[PDB]
């Protein structure tokens, strides 16, 4: 489709090539204090999220209709959607087998490295990266899923519809694409791994909590406004 | 001091007595995150150390003598760092026993299920707290010094301040009749403790099983930096 090369160009384009990966900062090993943090841990965590969102928006508004949605319905599905977004994103690109993860900046550290601003979580997020790496996903049907992730029913929608016709022109894409590979949902095997999923993002919120707790520096503004308005009470 | 057996006798009326004590639902042996019933009892748990510990803070020579705002503020700031203390030092850890201050005995596993890991940590810090063997006089001071400290909003500070150096003072005397910081270093972890307690609750207010009693819901909020 011109649909699922437009998914799979707006993917790509949205994260690091082999060729181009920062090890700048990588660390085989580093020596933490755990349980535990500093304030440029606390900063350099902020900053991972505020660039993935900043990468995400942008992918984003290359998914074919998206840029054509209200406003606020833009926002509010990448609101939404993002921790879920980043988790899955980065937990695809990452080397579970060698503890690296890989950030779409291409900025490469080491489970260590992460470990004290992003506390368990990051250990959680490995777990899940090996399970999904474990189904074998292709770039195409990564690039359709996660723009599922983003395009989908949420709570308040302006023109919840359009929305819904989005996302049935995107599960097609895949199911044909499913299909030119091996006539089927089939899939189910993946949607078995989506519990982990949703308890990572709740890990996430639970971290951001506690580092909101701790205030040694404040969340910027944008992953504030998330945290807050994600929040079912 | 007539301060110390005013402390200690607020202290000794606010808990069972071992005479009382409530082995009905003692549970030695379990198996096997939560189920509804299990957030209930947390909750029911909390809810019913909040009235008797409103009670022993009025029984705390001055407190009654603050603002009202102030004695509210202290309550709700104190609360949850209160409930651990109390529980920590009333419990058995060695026998992986949790006493209430209903008087009611469970077994650490029969409530882990809703209060997750922070009841390891409760019960660490019970060991802990056990280990440098502290004298009930020495603990209706330590308790008493949770409550009456400096909390951000306060109206009379000062007359906060004065009371907690009051009962520093006979805390103090009492330690040389009878370390000196060694028990008021355990203060920084109960903070800590504190806050497990409100990740937890958090935690549970995002799954919403059950929703929190208005009260400790209010308490959540209101010690909340944001
Ligand atoms: C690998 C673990 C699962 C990750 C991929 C699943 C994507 C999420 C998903 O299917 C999904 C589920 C919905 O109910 C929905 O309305 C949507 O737009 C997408």
């Amino acid at each position: 489709a011109n649909l699922l090369t437009s998914l799979v160009r707006a993917h790509l384009d949205s994260g690091p090539s082999t060729a181009k990966l920062d090890y700048s900062k990588f660390q085989e090993l580093v020596l933490p204090h755990f349980g535990k943090e500093d304030a440029g841990d606390v900063q350099q965590f902020y900053d991972l999220l505020s660039g993935s969102l900043e990468v995400i928006r942008k992918w984003a508004e290359k998914i074919p209709g998206f840029a054509e949605l209200s406003p606020a319905d833009q926002d509010l599905l990448l609101e939404s959607a993002f921790l879920e977004l980043f988790i899955l994103r980065l937990a695809y690109r990452s080397k579970p087998g060698e503890g690296k993860l890989i950030f779409c900046s291409g900025l490469v550290l080491h489970r260590l490295q992460c470990a004290r601003g992003f506390g368990d979580w990051i250990d959680s997020i490995l777990a899940f990266s090996r399970s999904l790496h474990s189904l074998l996903v292709d770039v195409p049907a990564f690039a359709c899923l996660s723009a599922l992730v983003l395009i989908t029913d949420r709570h308040g929608l302006q023109e919840p519809r359009r929305v819904e016709e989005l996302q049935n022109r995107i599960a097609s894409c895949l199911k044909e694409h499913v299909a030119a590979v091996a006539e089927p949902p089939a899939l189910s095997r993946l949607l078995g791994k989506l519990p982990e999923l949703r308890t990572l993002c709740t890990q996430g919120l639970q971290r951001i909590f506690y580092l909101k707790l701790e205030d040694l520096v404040p969340p910027p503004p944008i992953i504030d406004k998330i945290f807050m308005d994600t929040l079912p009470f």
